[PDB]
Parts: C-alpha cells; sequence; structure tokens
RNA sequence: GUUGAAACAGGGUCAGCUUGCCGUAGGUGGCAUCGCCCUCGUC
C-alpha cells in the first residue's frame, strides 16, 4: 500500500450528472485517484487500485463559470471558432482540498517480462519521492494540478473526524474490461460511500 | 503509456449633459488706576 498525499488549491472532481456543468465530486474521485497514481507511474503490466480515500480538508464549494466549447475536433472541419460554439458551463469548484489516497497496484494480463511487483512499487516511490511523474495529476480536471507528497504514515491534520455526512453513490472507476486496446467502449460501475467517519474505503471489483 | 482530454469574459460603452450659498444681520448696555507716600536722616 501506498499513502500518497494529493494537495491543491482549486478541484473539478465532475460529476458524471453534472457535466454541462462541472459540479465537482465532494471528495476526490477514486477513479481520478487511480487515474492519478498512473499518471505518476503506469505500465501495460500495472493495474492501479484505489483502496481507501482520507479527506484532510474540509469540503469547500466555489463556483467559477467558465466558458467552454460544446464540439469535438475531427477531420471534417478544419477549425472550430468558439464564437459560435461557446458554452457557460458552471463549475463548482472544490477550494482547499487535500486526500492522502492509500492505494496499491496489482498485475494485468500482458504483464510481459518485467512484472516484478517490488520493481514496479521501488520505481513509483521514487517518483513520489522525488517528485517525477509521466504526466502532471489532476484533481478531476487537467486545469488543477496536485501538489503531491508521498506519506509514510499521516503527516497533515483532518476535518472529518467524528460521524459526518454520506455522499450517496459516486463514480468508483469505469469497467474497461470489455475495452480493445485503447479504450472505447465501457461502462459505469458505482459503490456507495458507506460513511465518511475519517477516511472513506473504496470497494474493489 | 490504454483511462477527461480542448475550453474568453467577451469583441466595447464620456455618466452626464448643469445648477448663485445664499438672500443678511450693531459686541453690545459701560466701567475713576485708584484711594497714598518727607528724599531723606546729614557730613
Amino acid at each position: 500500500r501506498f499513502i500518497l498525499e494529493i494537495s491543491g488549491d482549486l478541484a473539478c472532481f465532475t460529476r458524471s450528472e453534472l457535466k454541462v456543468e462541472r459540479v465537482s465530486y465532494p471528495v476526490i474521485t477514486p477513479s481520478a485517484a487511480r487515474n492519478i497514481l498512473m499518471a505518476i507511474l503506469w505500465k501495460p503490466a500495472i493495474r492501479w487500485k484505489v483502496l481507501k480515500i482520507e479527506i484532510l480538508k474540509p469540503i469547500q464549494w466555489t463556483n467559477i463559470r467558465r466558458n467552454e466549447v460544446g464540439t469535438k475536433m475531427s477531420e471534417r472541419s478544419g477549425s472550430l471558432y468558439i464564437e459560435d460554439n461557446r458554452q457557460q458551463r458552471a463549475s463548482m469548484l472544490l477550494k482547499d482540498v487535500a486526500y492522502r489516497i492509500h492505494a496499491d497496484f496489482d498485475m494485468t494480463s500482458e504483464a510481459g517480462e518485467s512484472d516484478n511487483y517490488v520493481k514496479f512499487a521501488e520505481m513509483f516511490k521514487r517518483r513520489a519521492k522525488k517528485g517525477q511523474y509521466f504526466h502532471q495529476p489532476y484533481l478531476g480536471c487537467r486545469e488543477f494540478p496536485c501538489d503531491f507528497r508521498l506519506l509514510e504514515k499521516a503527516e497533515d491534520g483532518l476535518p472529518l473526524e467524528d460521524i459526518t455526512q454520506d455522499f450517496g453513490f459516486m463514480l468508483y472507476d469505469m469497467d474497461f474490461s470489455k475495452s480493445d486496446p485503447r479504450d472505447s467502449n465501457n461502462a459505469e460501475p458505482m459503490f456507495y460511500q458507506c460513511k465518511a467517519v475519517n477516511g472513506v474505503i473504496t470497494v474493489p471489483p
């Protein structure tokens, strides 16, 4: 297990229901935490899996109505012109957030030759301690980074000490087992928060 | 290296065109520097 602390100023764990108005999730998405761990280090052999999220900063909603685009790019239209495809997508961002995601990893079917668990574990530990990453972690959206810092146990205070509020079904991690190399078609299996006592745990598939 | 990616607050708008702080009004009634004092004792 790795107790990697994710911290940042603003966040945007955009809910699947409110994508037109990017209302952020109450806490960090387990799928977002797995994506962060993969952007720090990943390979066609290592399969990241989130185990437990421990909140370290109170939930603070901040509405930032951003102006987005609503039409994708392709080989057809050589240009976009946002003056004809403007989208005033709201974004209830999460100001001042901090989470120490306890998570580990397994092995995929295409592990290859170098399928050593200890090798990938040490590589992830070095990348988290020195500050190396394949891609900058994002707090639900790439417009917000993550001041990550690998913790050995606990090096920060948490506000949710007693029994708090349950956030219901949140997006655990989309099912990409039915997807070919480079995902395309997927599903959406979700899970309950159980109870945000101090550090909510995830239910592995 | 197969897992949210792309995202405008805008192009831009004289806060004025203006309006007498005045019309206007006694520091006044009026009150003794006084009631008083050897330039001396005198060489």
